[PDB]
Formats: C-alpha cells, structure tokens, sequence
C-alpha cells in the first residue's frame, strides 16, 4: 500500500496526510511494524507513561544495548537519578549568563554576511555550536574530524528505526565525538574549573556521580540536541515570518513580541516532529491494541496541528493564549527538554539581532527551491536569504 509515513520534505503533503490519519486512523502500524500516534491527547498519553512506553530504543534493536549517560534513552528510576545529577550542573543561571555572548557572536556573524547569504551557514549552524562548545569549556571551534549532524541526517537512511545496521551507522558517526568529549572530561576531572564539563564531573546527588563515559555521553547529547534543533528552529522562524511578513514590522516596533513568535513557530514547525518509544507490554491507545516490544512514534507535528488541542491550528498566530501553556515541541513528562531555556534564549537573541540589523529577511529561491531534510527533523538544510535593507546601504 502506502505503508510508510510520507517524507518530511514535502511539508504540505505530510500535513495533509497527518490530518487524514488523525480523522480516520489515529493509531497506525507501518510496514516495519512501527506504530504511529497522531492525535494530541494520545501523543500526551504515550509520552506520560514511561512504564508502558520506554525511552530505551535498544529494547527492540537486535544486539543493541543502552549507552551510559544518554539520558533521553534511559528510563526511571535511573533516569530520575541521572536527571538530578546533570540538572545540578546545567543550571538556570548557567544559561541566562550566556545572553551577552550569544548576542556578541550573533551580531558579529551577521555584520559580515552582506545582503545575500545562507542564513544556515552564516548564523543558524555556527551559533549554537559556538555557544554550547563554550558552555562545555571546549576549544574555540571544533575544526576537526567529527563531522556534521546535517550530513548524517541526510546520508544515514532511517526508514526502519528498528534496523540494527542503522544503530551501527549512528554509533559510527557519534563514537569519535564521544571519545573526544571523554578525554575532555578526564582533563576537567584532573583540573576542574566552572565550565559545564567540570560541573558535570564534580556533580553528585544522593551519592550518584558520573563517570567520564556517562559525562561524555551526556555532553554528546547536550551538544547535538542543542545544535540540530536550534539550527532548524532559527531557519523555521525566518521561513515562517517570510510567509507572514507583517510580523517583521510588529516585532521591530515591539521586540517584546519575539518570545511569542518563537513559541508559535515551535508549535507550527517543531524541529523534531516525532519522538520514539518502545512498548514494554501489551497496551492500547485510543482503543487500538499495540503489542509488547514494538516501537511507537509520537507525532508532535500532528498533535500541534490538532484542532482538538488548538483552535484554528493551521493559523500562524503568535497571539494565541493556550493559557497556562506547555510547549509540546519540547516533549511532555519527565524527559521534557532540559535545554528549553537555552533554545528560547538563543532564538530570541538571534531574531532580535536579525531585525535590529536588517528589519526583515526573505527566502531567496533564485537558483533553486529549498533543500528540506527528508527525515527526522522538520526544516531545511540551507536557507538562502535576501536582506532588502542593511547598514551597508548608502547614498
Ligand atoms: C528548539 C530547540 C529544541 C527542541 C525542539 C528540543 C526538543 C526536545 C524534545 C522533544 C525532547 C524530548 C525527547 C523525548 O521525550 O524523547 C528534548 C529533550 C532533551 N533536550 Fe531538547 N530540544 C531543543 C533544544 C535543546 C538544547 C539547546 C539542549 C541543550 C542545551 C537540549 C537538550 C536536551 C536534552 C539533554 C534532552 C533529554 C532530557 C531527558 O531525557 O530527560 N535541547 N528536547
């Protein structure tokens, strides 16, 4: 049939399909025996229940085993212990103190880019890398062998998330970065300062401390998790504003409007449209029977466009209240994004600085249509933009 999800690149086709599935087949089993959950309430059910819906994907991957410290793949009770330890290092003030540096890097990168440039190469890709590397206390740039998440997301085929060859390909690209970070952890254990690696090595809650393997794996997650998403989100923000360009002047008149724009783009175009769980036992969602030991994909993108959860869900409306709102694009329940305040800060500052310098940007399709990611993330690999105004213009 059509027995696998449509690709991410054709966003309109994907959204239309998700709409039909919410209506007609809200819990769906694909040709790989992977289940998919489309309605907002059911996505929340799945994410809340950690006992039934495990975050350990290795349960269903032949030969695979858990990676110490990879907090997003660990279940309670270990998850709770680990989250406490890392939270005691990665604190609110650790994040808020980054604002001036975030602003400095952003302003300097944009000041040199001219009026026609790739937003991703110039800003959205380097900014989060630079910031989180400095937070961790890593050497200026990682101009080294570890590669690029953007390439992996394109080159490693991820159709069937239970395939062992896939888990291997992921470990193949990640292992060198994790080994590098493990060496940095050992170095900070020898001579700790107050960078985040040192704080992670010195952290201890209820007698639980991280070994270098766990700290390195956690630092790997933190690094990639903060990078991919913040890069994709900033592209999505500029793409979405270019579709509703009255908001550029609104935010220039009152930059206080920017946080709400960031939240609404997160709802509208979530960088991670889906999350994966594995059932630990037979269970039902929406009265649909799901067996034990299978993977379940929760479609946050579909939940966010579900009219049961959001009025006029396909309207981009930064004014929406969803009063006392939680942001499903950062998850739900105990794995809720640890990095959300940093993501919000980086994208606020970036949009502030774009508007301060240029007033607006528009997407440039002079040479080609955009190259969308086809899997995993909802976003584009590059985003050529044009500034119709900048401080370079003269009489
Ligand atoms: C807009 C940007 C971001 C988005 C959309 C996002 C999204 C998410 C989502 C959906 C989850 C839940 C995963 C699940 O339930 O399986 C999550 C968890 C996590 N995120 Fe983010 N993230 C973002 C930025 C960041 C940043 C900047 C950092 C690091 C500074 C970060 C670090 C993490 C970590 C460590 C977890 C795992 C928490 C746990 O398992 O307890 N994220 N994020």
């Amino acid at each position: 049939t059509i027995d696998e999800v449509p690709g991410m690149a054709d966003e309109t086709a994907l959204l239309d399909w998700l709409g039909t599935m919410r209506e007609k087949q809200p819990v769906w089993q694909d040709r790989y025996g992977v289940w998919h959950v489309f309605r907002h309430a059911d996505v929340q059910t799945v994410l809340r229940d950690t006992a039934t819906f495990s975050s350990d994907p290795t349960r269903v991957i032949e030969g695979a085993s858990p990676t110490p410290g990879m907090i997003h793949e660990i279940d309670p009770p270990e998850h709770r212990a680990l989250r406490k330890v890392v939270s005691s290092a990665f604190t609110p003030r650790t994040i808020s103190d980054l604002e001036p540096r975030i602003r400095d890097v952003t302003r300097s990168l944009l000041a040199d880019a001219g009026e026609s440039f790739d937003l991703v190469d110039v800003l959205a890709f380097p900014l989060p890398v630079t910031i989180v590397a400095e937070l961790l206390g890593l050497p200026p740039m990682d101009h080294e062998q570890f590669g690029d998440w953007s390439g992996a997301l394109v080159d490693i085929q991820m159709d069937d998330p239970t395939d062992p060859a896939l888990a291997e390909r992921i470990a193949d690209v990640l292992n060198p970065l994790t080994a590098y970070l493990k060496a940095r952890c050992a170095e900070r254990r020898a001579d700790p300062g107050d960078d985040l690696i040192s704080r992670l090595v010195l952290a201890e809650v209820d007698g639980r401390a991280l070994d270098d393997e766990e700290a390195a794996n956690f630092s790997t997650a933190l690094l990639l998790a903060g990078h991919i998403t913040t890069t994709v989100l900033l592209g999505n923000i500029v793409r979405t504003l270019d579709e509703h360009p009255a908001h550029w002047d609104a935010a220039a008149e009152d930059p206080g409007r920017i946080p709400a724009i960031v939240e609404e783009v997160l709802r509208y175009r979530p960088p991670f449209p889906q999350m994966q769980r594995t059932t630990t036992k037979a269970t039902e969602v929406a009265g649909v029977p799901i067996p034990a030991d299978v993977m379940v994909n929760t479609w946050v993108l579909s939940a966010n466009r579900d009219s049961d959860a959001h009025d006029d869900p396909d309207r981009f409306d930064p004014s929406r209240k969803s009063g006392g709102a939680a942001q499903l694009s950062f998850g739900h329940g105990v794995h809720f994004c640890l990095g959300a305040p940093l993501a919000r800060l980086e994208n606020r500052v970036a949009l502030e600085e774009i508007i301060a310098r240029f007033g607006r940007l528009t997407v440039d399709r002079d040479d080609e249509r955009l190259r969308h990611f086809e899997q995993i993330v909802l976003g584009t690999r590059h985003l050529p933009v044009l500034a119709g105004s900048s401080p370079r213009q003269s009489a």
